[PDB]
């Protein structure tokens, strides 16, 4: 109450951003946990560089009070009169008032800020928190932080912008039994009493606030040393250590491969890993101490899939980028966000693939980001590259498939116009210029123009300052010219304005005859441009390498199709997949006919790789969910692309064998056999789970999920459902906990679905970290697409009350809707909607859930007779 309220508007700190002439050099940060109480205490001086004349100081502070008078000292060292002291909710600033203006910090003499505050550790996965684990029969616990992007706040009192960089000496007092870890290494340990210990840790580098992380722990830890040198530790929970092993060798490996590729040192003595046992993202990227969800980052050989093998490794691969493209530089302002999310969803591809070398990592970029994103990057409601944002939940609404995969895909087209040779080198001069300092989109470009001399600005803004991206139409063969692709056919091209007018500057490639010729398709070109061997058959865009769709005439399509039918390995795999995915998104948007998309799919029989696969999988996916009620078309289409898995459903067969993409390959083409009604590949299943069922048996650990899946939804009953909710219990490695929950999630049973809703708020039983993993898995139940959907509506205040409108996996749930494809069922959506419009961070998602039910709708009109007639008449 020392510090209260009040709704002054009459100031500088009513703006959204913090001001321009105060800066922060250092903070002094001490913090006190009291584990079984779960509350902190803290103190904070941070010396500050003034600008201006002020006769106030402001910055951030949520939830976190402020305990006692705020304390200012002159840069001479005398102390500041100070008249009051409030908070103002509305943009989440605590101002202190002093007497008197008093002016800047001229020679090397700063202001000092003195401030004593209190927290929570509870109900919550942001600031700084405490969970719990078993351990020996006995409940330990660990305390963390978690910061990204304005939440470094809630921890302590701070200037949380990502360009308000400072440097960090970090203590933490703490019951002795305890370890403490930070992102610098230990400087020094004494004891405050025989029960307590205080743990100094060094001075930092200069370093944004949602960087800074400590933690109190009682973990093992598994170790290696870089090439460098330095102690790489991955901390992990005594019975878990063994699974810390891979993750281990994936850090040195990816580690000392970035350190040589960027040309550049890591900035710290010591990196740090450690899972939190309740965490709130993926995992994040803190200054010498990585946080990680268990599943991204502890693995078993004898357990966990391949999957999980790729996504620890990528992870991993994708934090380590961070070290460089984030921490050392770092975007001026989260508009910029792609500099860090985009570069690391980028490198995370070369740095899995130097470790592990038969993946085909670079190939596997189109099924991860460039294919999927296409799909979100069509829609209306999607949004350019650089993005505005006002408010912490407009900020955390844009980490998403935009700042991520579409960030990863056009970096992945501009490496290659430019060579990837010039593109590192450039990345590195970047690198060096903007070391330990903020840096604008307009300075990347700036910087690999100077690599290849090429107009990389010219060309890349037209891919970063508006949203979509084009279609190239063929006339001729040879003549090729551009439109906006989107999805919705109603939907007008021009909105929302841009000043680039929705017209591209298109690196194009095109292979001839097994030859490859590169031309850039300029904007001002508005009649379209001709593609320089007197030729009959022309690949655009191979190995969908540029961040656009081609329409070939619908002669060639054809052509297509026979040549696919005839011998299809005269394509590439990731040309299959490309050419499928098009024509099937072509299809979807109403700008190719759905016979002409379908008859590519007829060679399948005959379909080995990987890649088409995927893309063919996730084409009839769509197709079958939105005639799953349809009695007529769903029997048809369901016989048709069971025969066209079945051979190599069974040429690979019910066991792990055959390298890692194969076996990647094998889960999901049994899976697919599986959800087209094989009667053999269900069998398989219910006999393998039945034999799991017994006890003692491990199953083969590609085809487990597969088996928890069908098995429960075949099989399944109260008896193996409890069951298995007791094996989810009894299990330690995360992984498997995640199978099973989807196992759970898979019976045919509304009572036990309902059952399993209300375990949702039992937090002894579903962690919160996974609650909306476990809606998600039920929304995917036949029963429970509904059902999930009904409980969200009925608990929306609990849900709020339990984890803010800001958290953006809440704001993201009502995505479970996206199935739906009737006017009544869209009803439903914003008849919720209107009642709860307060959405916070799903303000996005509901519209683009919303634009994506009434695309479903039209497209069920539009294409209902066409897709019969196709599969009438070819059964
Ligand atoms: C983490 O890194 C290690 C290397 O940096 C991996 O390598 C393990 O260690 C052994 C030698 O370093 C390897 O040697 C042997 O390989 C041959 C196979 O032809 C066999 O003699 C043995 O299977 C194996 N030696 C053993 C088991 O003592 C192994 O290939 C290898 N594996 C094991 C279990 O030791 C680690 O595998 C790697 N760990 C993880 C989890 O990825
Ligand atoms: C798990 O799935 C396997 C398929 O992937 C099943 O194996 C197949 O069983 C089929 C019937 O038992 C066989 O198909 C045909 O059987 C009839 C019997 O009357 C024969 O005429 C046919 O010649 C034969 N088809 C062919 C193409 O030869 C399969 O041959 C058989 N094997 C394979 C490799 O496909 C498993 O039975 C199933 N396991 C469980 C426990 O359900
Ligand atoms: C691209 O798709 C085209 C449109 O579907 C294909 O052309 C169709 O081939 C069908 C064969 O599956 C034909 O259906 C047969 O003909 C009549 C339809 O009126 C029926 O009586 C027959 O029962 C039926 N055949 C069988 C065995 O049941 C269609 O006539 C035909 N449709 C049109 C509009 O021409 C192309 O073949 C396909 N191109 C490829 C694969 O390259
Ligand atoms: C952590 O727990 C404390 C108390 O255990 C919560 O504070 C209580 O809030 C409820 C209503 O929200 C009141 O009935 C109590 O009087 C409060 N207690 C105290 C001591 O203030 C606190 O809200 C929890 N923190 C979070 C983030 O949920
Ligand atoms: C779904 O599961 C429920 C819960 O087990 C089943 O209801 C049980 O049915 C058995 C046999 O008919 C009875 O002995 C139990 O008393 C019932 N339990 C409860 C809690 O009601 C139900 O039959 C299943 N529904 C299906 C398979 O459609
Ligand atoms: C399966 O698990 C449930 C939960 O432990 C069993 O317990 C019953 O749960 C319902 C609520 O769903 C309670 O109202 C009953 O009183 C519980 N039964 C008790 C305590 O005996 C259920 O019995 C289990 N079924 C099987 C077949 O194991
Ligand atoms: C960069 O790495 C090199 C080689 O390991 C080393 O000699 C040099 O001191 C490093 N630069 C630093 C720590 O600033
Ligand atoms: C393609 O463009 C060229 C050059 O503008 C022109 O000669 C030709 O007629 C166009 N049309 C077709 C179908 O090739
Ligand atoms: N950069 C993190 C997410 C951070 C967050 O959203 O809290 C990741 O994608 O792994
Ligand atoms: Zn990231």
């Amino acid at each position: 109450d020392i510090c209260p309220a009040s709704e002054d508007e009459s100031g500088q700190w009513k703006n959204f951003r913090l001001p321009d002439f105060v800066n922060p050099v250092h903070y002094d940060l001490h913090v006190k946990p009291l584990l079984e109480e779960d509350t902190y205490t803290g103190t904070v001086s941070i010396s500050i560089n003034l600008s201006a004349p002020t006769r106030y100081l402001w910055l951030h502070l949520r939830e976190t009070r402020i305990t006692r008078l705020p304390e200012l000292k002159r840069p001479s060292g005398d102390q500041v009169q100070v008249r009051r002291c409030f908070e103002y909710k509305k943009q989440e600033y605590v101002v202190v008032e002093a007497e008197e203006e008093l002016t800047p910090s001229s020679g090397d003499g700063l202001y000092l800020l003195t401030m004593e505050f209190a927290g929570w550790l509870n109900g919550s996965l942001v600031g700084f928190y405490r969970t719990t684990y078993t351990e020996n029969g006995r409940v330990k616990s660990i305390a963390a932080t978690d910061h990204e992007p304005t939440d470094a706040r809630k921890s302590f009192p701070c200037f949380d912008e990502p360009n308000k960089k400072a440097t960090y000496t970090i203590s933490i007092t703490h019951p002795k039994e305890y370890g403490a870890l930070s992102n610098m290494p230990v400087a020094k340990e004494e004891s405050v009493d025989d029960k307590w210990t205080r743990t100094t840790f060094e001075k930092s580098v200069p370093m944004s606030t949602y960087l800074v992380c400590f933690a109190v722990h009682q973990f093992d830890s598994v170790k290696r040393i870089s090439n460098s040198g330095k102690p790489l530790t991955i901390y992990v929970q005594p019975e878990q250590k063994h699974t810390a092993e891979y993750a281990a060798n994936i850090t040195k490996s990816v580690f000392d491969y970035f350190e040589e590729y960027f040309a550049m040192n890591y900035s710290l003595p010591k990196l740090d890993k450690i899972a939190i046992p309740d965490f709130g993202t993926g995992a994040m990227e803190n200054w010498g101490l990585i946080t990680y969800r268990e599943t991204n980052l502890l693995y078993d050989p004898k357990e966990s899939a391949s999957s999980n093998q790729q996504r620890v490794a990528t992870v991993v691969a994708h934090e380590l980028v961070h070290q460089w493209f984030g921490n050392i530089v770092t975007m001026d302002w989260w508009e910029d966000l792609w500099l860090n999310e985009g570069f690391a969803s980028f490198f995370e591809f070369l740095g899995v693939n130097h470790a592990e070398t038969d993946w085909q990592m670079r190939d596997q970029m189109l099924l991860e980001d460039v294919l999927p994103v296409q799909e979100d990057d069509s829609l209306m409601s999607s949004h350019p590259i650089i993005v505005t944002v006002t408010t912490p939940d407009e900020i955390t609404s844009v980490f998403d498939g935009i700042s991520y995969s579409k960030g990863s895909s056009i970096l992945r087209m501009l490496e290659d116009w430019i060579k990837p040779e010039n593109f590192q080198k450039g990345c590195q001069m970047y690198l060096e210029k903007y070391q330990f300092k903020n840096a604008k989109t307009s300075d990347f470009w700036a910087a690999l123009e100077e690599a290849s001399r090429l107009p990389v600005k010219e060309v890349m803004d037209t891919w970063t300052r508006q949203m979509g991206y084009p279609v190239l139409n063929v006339n001729g063969v040879k003549n090729i010219t551009q439109k906006r692709f989107l999805l919705d056919p109603r939907a007008n091209p021009s909105q929302p304005p841009s000043d680039l007018g929705y017209t591209w500057n298109i690196p194009v490639k095109w292979t001839e005859d097994n030859i490859t010729s590169s031309v850039l398709f300029n904007r001002s070109e508005k009649e379209g441009i001709t593609l320089n061997s007197g030729n009959a058959f022309l690949k655009i865009n191979p190995d969908h390498i540029g961040f656009y769709r081609v329409n070939y005439e619908v002669a060639t399509w054809d052509s297509i199709a026979t040549a696919l039918s005839l011998n299809h390995k005269t394509f590439s795999s990731a040309d299959r997949a490309s050419l499928i995915d098009d024509a099937f998104a072509l299809a979807r948007a109403q700008l190719l006919d759905y016979k002409v998309a379908l008859n590519l799919t007829k060679y399948l029989k005959r379909e080995e790789n990987f890649l088409p696969w995927q893309r063919v999988i996730s084409a009839v996916t769509y197709i079958i969910s939105m005639f799953e009620d349809d009695k007529e078309l769903y029997p048809m289409i369901e016989e048709y692309f069971q025969g066209q898995v079945k051979p190599i459903a069974d040429s690979l067969g019910w066991n792990d064998a055959g390298d890692h993409v194969t076996k990647l390959l094998r889960s999901s083409v049994l899976g697919f056999a599986c959800k087209m009604g094989d009667r053999e590949a269900l069998n398989n299943a219910s006999s393998l789970f039945e034999q799991w069922l017994n006890g003692t048996v491990s199953l083969p650990v590609n085809l487990r999920l597969l088996v928890y899946r069908y098995g429960m939804q075949n099989s399944g009953n109260e008896i193996s459902w409890n069951y298995t909710l007791e094996q989810y219990q009894k299990t330690s490695l995360a992984q498997e906990k995640e199978k099973l929950l989807y196992g759970l999630a898979s019976v045919k049973n509304v009572t036990l679905l309902s059952r399993y809703l209300d375990l949702l708020k039992d937090t002894n039983l579903i962690k919160t970290q996974d609650v909306f993993t476990v809606i998600r898995y039920i929304s995917y139940n036949s029963y429970g697409k509904n059902m999930a959907w009904n409980w969200i509506q009925l608990n929306w205040d609990y849900l709020v009350n339990r984890y803010t409108l800001n958290n953006r996996n809440l704001g993201r749930i009502v995505t479970i809707a996206e199935p739906f494809n009737t006017e009544l069922q869209l009803w439903q959506m914003e008849s919720f909607f209107a009642k709860y419009p307060q959405a916070g961070a799903g303000e996005k998602p509901r519209e683009q859930v919303l634009e994506t039910v009434k695309n479903n709708i039209e497209w069920l009109k539009q294409h209902r007779n066409t897709i019969r007639e196709w599969f009438f008449n070819l059964l």
